[PDB]
Order: C-alpha cells, then sequence, then structure tokens
C-alpha cells in the first residue's frame, strides 16, 4: 500500500508515535517519505548482505529475521515480511524499540540527512488530526 501523507500521519498518531521519545509526528512522516516514499512494500539490499524492509526501512541484521542474513539478532522477534503489510502495526512496534536504543532517530540515515533540523511540522500541515 502506498499511503497518502495525511493518511499516514493519522495512522502513526493512532499507534502512539506523536511525541514518542520526544519526536513530534512530523519527524516520523518525514522519515517515512524519504525512506520508502510511503510504500509499505519497499525493500533495499545493503552491501553487508542485510536488507531494509517496509515503510521505515528496518534492517535485517539487527531487527527482523529474513532467513538470509547470517548472525541476525532479530530483536523485534518478527519475520521481516511482516513489515511489508498494509497494516503498519508491526513496523511501528519495532520502530519504538529502535528509537529507544540510544541514538534516537539518528538510526535512520534519511532522517539524519533530510529531516533533522528542518521544519518537520510542514509534513503534517493541512491534515485533519
Ligand atoms: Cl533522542
Ligand atoms: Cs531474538
Amino acid at each position: 500500500k502506498v499511503f497518502g501523507r495525511c493518511e499516514l500521519a493519522a495512522a502513526m498518531k493512532r499507534h502512539g508515535l506523536d511525541n514518542y521519545r520526544g519526536y513530534s509526528l512530523g519527524n516520523w512522516v518525514c522519515a517515512a517519505k524519504f525512506e520508502s516514499n510511503f510504500n509499505t512494500q519497499a525493500t533495499n539490499r545493503n552491501t553487508d548482505g542485510s536488507t531494509d524492509y517496509g515503510i521505515l526501512q528496518i534492517n535485517s541484521r539487527w531487527w527482523c529475521n529474513d532467513g538470509r542474513t547470517p548472525g541476525s539478532r532479530n530483536l523485534c522477534n518478527i519475520p521481516c515480511s511482516a513489515l511489508l503489510s498494509s497494516d503498519i502495526t508491526a513496523s511501528v512496534n519495532c520502530a519504538k524499540k529502535i528509537v529507544s536504543d540510544g541514538n534516537g532517530m539518528n538510526a535512520w540515515v534519511a532522517w539524519r540527512n533530510r529531516c533533522k533540523g528542518t521544519d518537520v511540522q510542514a509534513w503534517i500541515r493541512g491534515c485533519r488530526l
């Protein structure tokens, strides 16, 4: 499923991401835009043999099991395929673990390079929330 901007904002709010660990909803929307273009089915392979999955591009070395990343830790205790669902619940639940790991949203490279320090409130402008 490819989300609309305001549709995604509303779903993220309902799942408790607005101000989760101090990050306003606009941060999460911006990160999803530049990680996956709002597409739940996005996958990208990395040089190390791991793959990133879903709307927030969660990595198979640490967070989910895809059966082909040797020494995966599977910290979210889920198959990576669960992160490609039209229902964002598994992606959100796993993202809450990631953002709590010490480095905050810097764990998402596109957030650090394209969202951090910008007017992220713009990503939720005009939405009925
Ligand atoms: Cl932080
Ligand atoms: Cs585990």
